[PDB]
């Protein structure tokens, strides 16, 4: 239900890593492919998720991805706080997959039809689209 | 005043590229470096981007930049339409500037300063940020 509450993994697909955020009451996502699974790649990372949403706090299923001092300068500024699971569920990965397969021909890259299933993903009715569910979030949520 | 008309640009800066988009009615932006200034940059920028927002149609001040059967495509699949000048002002990308030198020292690579750059400019209250306002005028909108 929380407007800033996000949840950030890397899953892998052809031998490349694609980061996923989510965005937890909506089911909005942001995903990319990165060249490696790194603390750099998940700090610029969240340097643009930050400038474009209200990004209050980042969830994962792997901790260890936040413990580089690249990470932690990134959400420093950006003014992010981690939600310890020290501290519901998803399978977006399984979901974002599927989208995958399915548009995978259409492509060449990789990370073209990733975009195209984040497009495919964030458009679904289904009921309002995900895209609209955050909006629609954020809106209230200001006024 | 309509809600899917982004503007699209190229800037330079310390001899690199930066691809700026902006959202007309709010002045929303997003930004980022990109390794050259060419068609498929341009073509997965706007695969990103329209999967995160409504993009109806873009604007550009190098129509050649579109030219590309690249950009076509990434146009034809989101379906996205060209507004032509063929066919009110910005120099955002001025301003843009402005904020990137601010926070140049912050930051090793131009393209971090970029995105803090972006963050900055999106959440300036002044009146609401443009980050409220897209989200006003996208929520307005759908309902
Ligand atoms: C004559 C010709 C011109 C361009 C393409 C092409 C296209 C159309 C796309 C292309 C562009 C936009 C698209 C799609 C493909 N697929 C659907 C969504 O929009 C792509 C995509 O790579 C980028 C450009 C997105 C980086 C790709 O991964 O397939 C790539 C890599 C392409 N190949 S190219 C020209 O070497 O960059 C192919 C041919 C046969
Ligand atoms: C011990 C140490 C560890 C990390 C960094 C560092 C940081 C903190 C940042 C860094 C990370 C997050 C940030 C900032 C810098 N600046 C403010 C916003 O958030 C960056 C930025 O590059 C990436 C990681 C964003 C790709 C950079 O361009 O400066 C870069 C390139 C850094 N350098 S590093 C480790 O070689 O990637 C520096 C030192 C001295």
């Amino acid at each position: 239900c929380s407007p800033g509450i996000w949840q950030l993994d890397c899953t892998h697909l052809e031998g490349k890593v694609i980061l996923v955020a989510v965005h937890v009451a909506s089911g909005y996502i942001e995903a990319e492919v990165i060249p490696a699974e790194t603390g750099q790649e998940t700090a610029y990372f969240l340097l643009k998720l930050a400038g474009r949403w209200p990004v209050k706090t980042v969830h994962t299923d792997n901790g260890s991805n936040f413990t580089s001092t690249t990470v932690k300068a990134a959400c420093w500024w950006a003014g992010i706080k981690q939600e310890f699971g020290i501290p519901v569920i998803e399978s977006m990965n399984k979901e974002l997959k599927k989208i995958i397969g399915q548009v995978r021909d259409q492509a060449e890259h990789l990370k073209t039809a990733v975009q195209m299933a984040v497009f495919i993903h964030n458009k679904k009715r289904k009921g309002y689209s995900a895209g609209e569910r955050i909006v629609d979030i954020i809106a209230t949520d200001i006024q």
